Formats: structure tokens, sequence, C-alpha cells
């Protein structure tokens, strides 16, 4: 029931406590393992005052005032208000620690060391989509910081009836455009074709080019989704060079400086807050390994080892793990040298390594999804694949939702 | 129930029923998944169950379920465990068992090749000298001049527990490790302990950086004895780079045969505590963990230094460029010299194929994807964008304590 990880590199042993807290469910049971399933997975009032109470609990110990007066004040507040309302408001500093906390508690997150130093906007008096472009606007000019990014969240209002929801239907605050060709084939991003055509396919104006950044299609209370165009100038690209091979810039490759999550939900005290972007800094393997070499997406692999004038011809030569690594040499160049914050697997899983040191002191553990914090290139040379992890779902915490197209009472 | 997993790379969806089959337990509960963890005696009562299910899956396997012979069988193993609180299984079921342990193995990603298994029945053994034969045998029938076969050599089961047969090594092959007063390993730093019991048994050390220890071989509860395989049946490959002459240069070399000596396997409640098995290399076992761990033979260093890379700062991914042309270098190796190798590119495309074909005709095929996707390149794999459900089938390979650590010497 008290639990030991062990780090096998260098044996070190940490004790996990905080587990006990868990709240939801794994997907697991003493029968099957779902480590790798990728998605394991009306409001009462009977349901949602246990939960405030917990999160309350867990604010006023945070603050060294648990069984305080304002504790108890604050508790009975809130049983009053959901009493009356059928649900409640938080406080703006409950919100704050909420925030940071869900980012604190997601276990599939290798850049937690920064959990603390996260910059909230409150947009919960947001009314319409062109207040949410504003908010949104306004997020992607802090966070990007001319390069020196900042990692923000901004929150607009929580959901009520389900009938009023704000969404942002963008996955990503930033991406790009994916259209199939007339000859079968895919221009720009696979992943985003659905979109794509409903940008299209109900409104929007698209260049039909390669690395066209999508626009936003903001949905606020609950009302049909609206198309905005980010300002270009707010969108910072980077050009992908390579610091040996000239021909690398003909490639024609560039990517986004900014990766911002939107089509998650945040999770507080039982109150739900399903429109809550959130940004921080990429790690160069997210572009290098995944965007660009991953097979269903911009897939240059082959073009890449081409030009390398690699023996294409067997497996066994690993021409796609030698050119895999030159792709994320030159991620890792260009962003270093326009000066546009960036990590490389091996800093980011030493942090988090240290992270996880960290947690087991001040908190007794740190949840952590092992197939998720292992970088997707050279696992093993990283210090988390030789780390087990326990992993358990503690709240406030990000979930997955719906995508909107399948939900929207039109 | 059913249960579906998914390719994401190809959007394939596969539907498990296999899993209603499983009888141990994961490790995990509702609240933990301890998917990432490397390690989550026996009476009558709870034998005679354990005989009977497989007792049921073999016969069913051989369409004869529920036939007089599979009536009798069970008759018979029914009376000779409460005659003799155990029972002995038949050469067809030993097989049979030997096979599915490794089909059932969710580690293993090698499992296209279950069913091409060699099974050497050692359960006559009697002495650390006739396990020795039996091992010398079973490594020359394997390595087959570099065409290498698989293998499993079985010798006899569990009795009260203070009679196992025990290989005292962890793998058959593997190179001595030799601490040094001042903190520095010469050899694998894996083997440091186990080298050290085999000097304190009276093996005089060579003392080089890829020493074959000597086999240490308990029989029947005995205290273990050393044997050195003869040098001609172990068979080794120099390393050298297709392109970097100067890569013979830093000494490597690796023995072509991998035969893990220490796990436990169980058929049908029967436990067979000496059990080694072999098959053939996945290039990155060496070139990756072996080479390039920080806690193995770490040469990441010297082979960037002599390559001449920015070593000043990790962003220059460094040890992902000296990862790649080490394991392109152990790749080129082995086939030049025809020793079987298998890439991690065409193993891990394999394996999909047998877990497309095992969820056909078996209903599933139970994977634990934190051993199963690579330890470099991973999502460049098609294992990585594969959804894998984990449970324990038996027959099944088990962990057990290392021997040195319960064993009560006879002195
Ligand atoms: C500031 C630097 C950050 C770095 C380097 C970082 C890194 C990463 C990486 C590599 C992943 C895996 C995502 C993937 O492979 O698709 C991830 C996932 C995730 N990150 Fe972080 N992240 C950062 C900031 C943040 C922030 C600011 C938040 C929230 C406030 C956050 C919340 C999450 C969540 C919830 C996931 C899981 C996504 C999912 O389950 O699909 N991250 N992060
Ligand atoms: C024929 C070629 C084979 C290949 C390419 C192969 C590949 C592998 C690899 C790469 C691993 C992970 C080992 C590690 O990372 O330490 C593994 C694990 C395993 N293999 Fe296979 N294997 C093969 C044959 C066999 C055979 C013949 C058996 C048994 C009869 C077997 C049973 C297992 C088991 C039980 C594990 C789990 C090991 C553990 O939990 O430590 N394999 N295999
Ligand atoms: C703040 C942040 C920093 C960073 N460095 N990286 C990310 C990227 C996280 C991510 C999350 C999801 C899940 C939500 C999307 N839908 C499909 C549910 C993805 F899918 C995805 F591709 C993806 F990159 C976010
Ligand atoms: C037949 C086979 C083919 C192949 N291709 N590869 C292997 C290697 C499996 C392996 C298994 C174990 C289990 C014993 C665990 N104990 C020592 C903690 C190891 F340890 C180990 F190093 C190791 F390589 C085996
Ligand atoms: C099937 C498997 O769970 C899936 O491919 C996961 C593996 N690990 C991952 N890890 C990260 N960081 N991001 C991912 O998208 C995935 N995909
Ligand atoms: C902590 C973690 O479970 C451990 O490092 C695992 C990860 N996956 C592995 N996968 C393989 N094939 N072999 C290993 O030794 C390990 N080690
Ligand atoms: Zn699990």
């Amino acid at each position: 029931r008290f639990l030991k990880v062990k780090n096998w590199e260098t044996d070190v042993v940490l004790t996990d406590t905080l587990h006990l807290k868990s709240t939801l469910e794994t997907g697991c049971t003493e029968h099957i393992c779902m480590g790798s399933i990728m998605l394991p997975s009306v409001r009462t009032k009977d349901q949602l005052f246990p939960l405030a109470k917990e999160f309350l609990d867990q604010y006023y110990s945070s603050i060294k005032r648990f069984g305080s007066k304002a504790h108890m004040d604050r508790l009975e507040e809130v049983n009053k208000e959901i009493e009356s309302t059928s649900t409640y408001q938080l406080k703006d500093t409950e919100l704050i620690y909420g925030a940071k906390h869900a980012w604190r508690n997601a276990s599939r997150c290798v850049g937690r060391i920064q959990w603390s130093k996260l910059q909230v906007f409150d947009a919960r008096d947001c009314t319409t989509a062109h207040g949410m472009f504003n908010y949104i606007c306004n997020h992607v000019k802090y966070a990007t910081n001319k390069g020196n990014l900042r990692s923000a969240i901004t929150i607009f209002p929580q959901r009520t009836d389900g009938k009023h929801d704000f969404r942002v239907w963008n996955s990503q605050l930033i991406r790009y455009a994916g259209y199939k060709q007339p000859d079968g084939s895919t221009l720009g991003d696979p992943a985003n074709v659905q979109f794509t055509e409903i940008c299209i396919q109900q409104g929007w104006k698209a260049p039909r080019g390669r690395f066209d950044v999508l626009p936003l299609l903001l949905q606020a209370n609950g009302n049909d989704p609206e198309l905005f165009q980010i300002p270009p100038e707010l969108v910072l690209e980077v050009p992908i060079r390579h610091p040996k091979f000239d021909w690398f810039k003909d490639l024609g490759l560039k990517w986004y400086g900014l990766p911002a999550v939107s089509n998650m939900l945040l999770e507080i005290g039982g109150l739900e807050f399903s429109a809550c972007p959130f940004s921080g800094w990429y790690m160069g393997t997210e572009i290098g390994v995944r965007d660009y070499c991953d097979n269903s997406r911009y897939n240059i692999l082959e073009e890449v080892a081409k030009k390398m004038d690699l023996d294409m011809r067997k497996t066994s030569s690993l021409w796609k793990d030698q050119a895999l690594v030159e792709i994320n040499i030159a991620v890792l160049y260009s962003f270093q040298s326009d000066k546009v914050t960036i990590v490389d697997h091996h800093s980011a899983t030493e942090s988090f390594i240290k992270h996880m040191e960290n947690e087991y002191r001040c908190r007794g553990g740190c949840p952590a999804d092992w197939v998720w914090i292992v970088p997707p290139m050279s696992g093993s040379i990283t210090p988390v694949f030789h780390q087990e992890m326990l992993n358990y779902r503690l709240t406030p915490s990000f979930e997955y939702q719906p995508d909107p197209w399948n939900t929207h009472v039109w």
C-alpha cells in the first residue's frame, strides 16, 4: 500500500504515498493492464459537493490553513452556494491553484518541473466568440514573448447545463492545414484533414498550401462556432535548416514556435472548464520525430535519406535512424538560432527525473505515464527509460473530451 | 466481454477475447497502473485445478477435448497427484507447454517464431556434470555455426523446493565484470556480483574486458559447481563499422547466442526452475543496451570522441548520433560473419504481423508495450503506434530469486 519505484540505472528507490489520494480510475484491473491504450476512458447536486470539499481541503492545506477560520467558512459558503445555485464559482486564488495543480497532476507531461510558473488568464467573464478570439490573441502574444516563451493558460466560463459550452474547436491554437489531393495524396498536415475541411466546408478561404496556419473555430455559450484568423505577426514560425547540410533548407520545412493545446477539459473541484487552451514550449522530438517523421504526418524520412544518399535498400543499414537524428539536429539548431525557446529530449528528461525526486520528497509521489514520458527516439539513453513510474489519476486534472463536431446540436 | 486495441498509424482495430482466459495478476488495480514496474512451496490443494486447466488446453489444441484419451490422462494425473503429491508431464505435453510459455511471453518481440522451438528434455539429469553436458549440447545445437536455432533445455521440476535444479548464470554466455580498487569497472558492470561468486568458487579470472564467464550449475539442491564452456563452442563476433576504419580499434566484440538461464517455466502448476532457452539477437540489445547503457559498457563517450562530434552540449545530439553508428556496426559485423541477427525495424514489423495473426486465430496476443518498443527509434517502428493489452496466461516464464540469496550451503 506504500509503494516503491526503482531507477535501474542509479539504484535510487523512492517511496510513493501520494497514490492513496487517487480519485479517478486507470482503466487497468489486476487481470489486464491498459497502460498503452491512448484513450482508456448532466451533473447533479449530490456529486458536486464532495468534489468541492476535497478540492477546498487540499487548497487550505496547501496554504497552511486546514481546519481554520477561513477554511470552514469557505466550505460553508460553497456548500450554501451549491445547495442554492446547484453550482459554485471559484475564487481567483482557487482557480490559479487548480490550474497549476492540473498541470502538476498531468502524468503524461514530461515538462512539469515548470508547473508552478504558469500564467493563468481568467477569461470567465467572456460571453462571445469575438471575446474568445481577443483573449486567445492576448494569450498567444503573452506566451510567445518574441521567442522567450512563457507558459500560460486561458480559462473560459465553466460548463453549466451542457447546452452552453465554451469550446475551442481546434486541437491546438496553431496548426497547419491538410488537404486531400486530386491525385489521391495529401498536402500539408494529414492529421488535420477533417478539420481543414470543416473550416472550408463551413466558411474558410484556404490558400491550399503545405504550411497554412489554420483559422480558429471558436464556440461561445453553445452557439455555432465562428472563424477567426490569428494575426500572422503573432504566429512565430521557424524555418528549418541544418548546421551542416546546405540542401536541408531547400526541403522547405518550417514549424511554429508555440505548442498550445486547446481541446482538453480542465476539472477543478467538480467544475468543468471545456475551453482552457494552454501552452508551454516544444521538446525538439515532438516536431522532428513525430510531426516530421511519423508515417501518418509529414512523413519526410524518405526525402531526407535520399538527399543524404543513404543505402535505402535494406532496413538494417538504419538509414531511417540516421536521417531521424539529422532531422532532429536541424530542428534544435533552427529554434536555437532564431532564439525561440526549445528543449532537447536529454535536457527535458533529466529535468523530469529531478522533478520526480522533488515531488517524492515534498509531496510523497509523482504520477507518471512511462509510455508517454519516454521520448520517441533514443529512449534508453535518456534517464526516464530506466525510471519505474507509477501512474494514477489525481484531481484537479486535464481530461480528454469529444471533438465538438460530433456533439454540437447544430 | 470484448476488448479493442487500435493502431493509431493504420487505424486497424483488433478485438481481444483471449484475456478472459487470464488467471494470474498484473500488478495493476483500478487506481494504479504498474505497467512500468520491472518486477511485479506448492501443495496438492492448488495443483490439480492447474493440471486440469493445462490438460484441457493441451487436448483442445490437438482436437481431442473430451476424448477417452483426454479423460484417461486427467484420471491418471489426478491419481498421481494424490499418490505422489505431484505428477509427470508426457513428452508431448512438455513440448506444447514450453512452446506456449514462449507464445505467452508478453515482453518478447520475437514471438512470430514460437512454434519453431527445439525442446531438449533433460528431466533425466541428476548431477551438475550432467547439466554441463546438456548445456554444451544446447549451445552447439542452437549456435549451428552461426545459423542460429531457437532451443530450450528443461531440467527436472521442483519437488519440495529443497532439491531445485538451477543455473546460477543469468545467461549461459556473458562477460565477466571486475570492480577495481579505484572504483572503475573492467568488463561488464552488470556481472560484477556473479563474477565475484565465480572467483570465490575457485574460478581463475583472466581479468580482461570480454572474459566468458564459467557456468555455475546446481543439481538437486546441492552446492553449485563450476564448469568452463569449451571455447570452440562460444561463437563471438568482432565489431567493426562499414565506413569507420577506427571502429575495430575500439576492441569490441560480442557473443552470438543470447540464452536466458535464470527464469522459471511454469506448466500445469509444475515449476521448472532450470530451463535455459535461446534465440537470436535483435541488434539493439547489443548496440543500444549492452554497449551504451551508462551502467553497462558505456561506450558513447569514446565513440563520439573518435567521430569528433560536438560533445559540449546535449542539443548537438552527439549521443544520438554515436548510438546509430554503433548499432550499424553491430548489424554489419554479425551479417558479415553470417551470424543470425535481426534489426529492430524487421523485428517490430514481424511482431505486428504476428500479433494480428494471433488476434485472428487465437483471439488475442498479450503484449507489454514498455518492453516491445525498442530502446532507440521508438516511434519510427510500427509497435510504438500499436495499442496492446497486457495480461498473464499460462504456461509462462516467470522471474525467480537469484539462487545465491536463497541457497542453503552444504559446505
Ligand atoms: C513548458 C514546457 C512544456 C513541455 C516541454 C511539455 C512537454 C510535453 C510533452 C512532450 C508532452 C507529450 C505530448 C505529445 O507527445 O503529444 C506533454 C503532454 C502534456 N502536457 Fe506538457 N509540456 C509543457 C507545458 C505544459 C503546460 C504549461 C501544460 C498545462 C498547463 C501541460 C500539460 C500537458 C498535458 C495535460 C499533457 C498530456 C496531453 C495528453 O494527454 O494528450 N504541459 N507535455
Ligand atoms: C528467436 C528470436 C528471439 C528474439 C529476436 C527475441 C527478442 C526478445 C527481446 C529483444 C526481448 C527483450 C529482452 C531484453 O530487452 O532484455 C525478449 C524478451 C523475452 N523473450 Fe524473446 N526473443 C527471441 C526468442 C525467444 C525464445 C526462444 C524464448 C523462450 C523459449 C523467448 C522468451 C522471452 C521471454 C520470456 C522474454 C521476457 C524476458 C524478461 O522478462 O526479462 N524469446 N525477447
Ligand atoms: C503545452 C504543450 C507543450 C508541449 N511541449 N507540447 C504539447 C503537446 C501536447 C499534445 C496533446 C494532445 C492531446 C489533445 C489533442 N486531442 C487529440 C485530444 C495531442 F493530441 C497532441 F498531439 C499533443 F502534441 C503541449
Ligand atoms: C531468448 C532471447 C532472445 C533475445 N533476442 N534476447 C534475449 C534476452 C532476454 C533477457 C532476459 C533477462 C531476464 C533475467 C532477469 N534478471 C537477470 C534480472 C535479462 F536479464 C536479460 F539481460 C536479457 F537480455 C533472450
Ligand atoms: C499506442 C501508444 O499508446 C501510442 O502510440 C502513444 C505511445 N506513446 C506516446 N507518447 C507521447 N508522448 N505521445 C504520443 O502520442 C504517444 N502515443
Ligand atoms: C523502468 C522500466 O520498466 C525498465 O527500464 C524497462 C523499460 N523497458 C525495457 N524493455 C526491454 N526490452 N528491456 C528492458 O530491460 C527494459 N527495461
Ligand atoms: Zn496497468
